[PDB]
């Protein structure tokens, strides 16, 4: 039984965690094979963060700037490279450690396992989810950046996060390891706010099927609707309104538990539209949006 | 800024994990140095816990009964003995992977990592603490038998749960990897319940000493209280009663934080007799107990491990 926000075994990622140091910054980097990946405004500094100019910035630099430490030893860089917010850096031994590795972009509602970095070595690992404003919640403070997410599925390591800044909301932002920022956030100490938040209206359902498995029943009703109808209530409580892929995925919990999607969308509604009670569900007197359906298949 | 449920990082007990099989039941290990440690009840067949008497199950194995695996590797076992519910497997080959551990027992109200293992393969992590009737509210299926839970402080591993069974109630409970219980329970299949609980008062106000750092500062008045005018409202809420020592691990957030803890104590007061009125706690509709000031602090300041 049991249910639990449970993050990956980040064994693979810690092996791969450098400290790299570029004038008086000091970020961690992800050291994957010859090269050490880690977001390109450790060459910018508070002066120049308003507005750089990367290219004519990384044209001024050398390998002598760069300053990598694998633990008690200094990596030797031959290569400095851009790909768009992600710097990369070729070096000339590969780390021992390497998995079997991807890079992916994920889709909003997502969940991926972060590994906390300060200084190169690991502080924690905890369980985030991309929001529908492209942010994230995680707990990061200041030379957080270059902290990855991820997601071990079989021995393959899916990379898909890169933490860069945090948002004046708390919030945090990224990009894939590719450099493309989640959103339409810019590498940049520019003005930059979050758009409101929508809950996972999938995630959500997820989660309640879940609690049906491990036995709690108390929100389910004999009422179903139509899906018009739900998104309809949805948005009203600020829901995220729910596809029919939405619908389709919700599927294989369907068959497991005998309650149809939109039988259980009903259950949902009437929850909204009353409140907790003072009830619990798996522990939570909320409602959890961090469980896509996936996980709940994974750890059920 | 931000706070997130925050495990250690798995690393260095992903190195240790073994599968081991005895006759028709297989389960997880823990492969420190040249000896493994699993739970006594895997030489048991369900026909066996009925009724188990197992001294005499072991002197019945021999050395080669025991189908031990690290990943493809198959370990050679040179002998067995029993430490209370946990069985000692000696095998030929030192695990070049040991890191620097240590067995420690946690007292109630304690948390800890515990990585989620399944046929000696490492499946998930999260934080547990230990419950104050000795249970942990975790996820566990069958083959979870063998998962640990433990520390990481300085460079040093603490080992400190190994967890056996299931109660009824969906809640786990286990050893302290000497093979000693937590908690009033034995390691057969015969009508075993977790006893009442009671929430971890001082978990309670490092976690609202967090919403104050991240912001979330709703909660605080003007007032102050005293631990025996709280700790009588303590009982009657079936909380936990707040001793001295508590007070003075709370020292540290008073300090970076700036509020008193008796300060802080009477906005758990008050809290826990009016309710949250709709308000959230670092979007949480209910109090956290499962955040110690320890765990706060290795939030608050990043404390990074080697
Ligand atoms: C000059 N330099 C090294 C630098 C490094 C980081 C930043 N920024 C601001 C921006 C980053 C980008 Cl990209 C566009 S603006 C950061 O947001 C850093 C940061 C990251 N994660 C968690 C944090 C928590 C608290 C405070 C923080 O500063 C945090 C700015 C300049
Ligand atoms: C025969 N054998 C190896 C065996 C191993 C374990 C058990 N037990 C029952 C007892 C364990 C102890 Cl100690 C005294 S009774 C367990 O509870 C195991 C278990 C653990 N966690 C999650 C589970 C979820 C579903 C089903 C489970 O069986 C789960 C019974 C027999």
């Amino acid at each position: 039984s049991g249910f639990r926000k449970m993050a990956f075994p980040s064994g693979k990622v810690e092996g791969c965690m450098v400290q790299v140091t570029c004038g008086t910054t000091t970020l961690n980097g992800l050291w994957l094979d010859d090269v050490v990946y880690c977001p390109r405004h450790v060459i910018c500094t508070s002066e120049d963060m308003l507005n750089p100019n990367y290219e004519d910035l990384l044209i001024r630099k050398s390998n002598h700037n760069f300053l990598v430490q694998a633990g008690n030893v200094q990596l030797r860089v031959i290569g400095h490279s851009m790909q768009n917010c992600v710097l990369k850096l070729k070096v000339d031994t590969a780390n021992p450690k390497t998995p079997k590795y991807k890079f992916v972009r994920i889709q909003p509602g997502q969940t991926f396992s972060v590994l906390a970095c300060y200084n190169g070595s690991p502080s924690g690992v905890y369980q985030c989810a991309m929001r529908h404003n492209f942010t994230i919640k995680g707990s990061f403070l200041n030379g957080s950046c270059g902290s990855v997410g991820f997601n071990i599925d079989y021995d393959c390591v899916s990379f898909c996060y890169m933490h860069h800044m945090e948002l004046p909301t708390g919030v945090h932002a990224g990009t894939d390891l590719e450099g493309n920022f989640y959103g339409p956030f810019v590498d940049r100490q520019t003005a930059q706010a979050a758009g409101t938040d929508t809950t996972i209206t999938v995630n959500v359902l997820a989660w309640l099927y879940a609690a049906v498995i491990n036995g709690d029943r108390w929100f389910l009703n004999r009422f179903t609707t139509t899906l018009n109808d739900f998104n309809l209530v949805a948005m009203k409580y600020n829901y995220e309104p729910l596809t029919q892929d939405h619908v389709d995925i919700l599927g294989p919990l369907s068959a497991q538990t005998g309650i149809a999607v939109l039988d259980m969308c009903a259950s949902l509604k009437e929850l909204l539209q009353n409140g907790m009670n003072g009830r619990t569900i798996l522990g939570s007197a909320l409602l959890e949006d961090e469980f896509t359906p996936f996980d709940v298949v994974r750890q059920c």
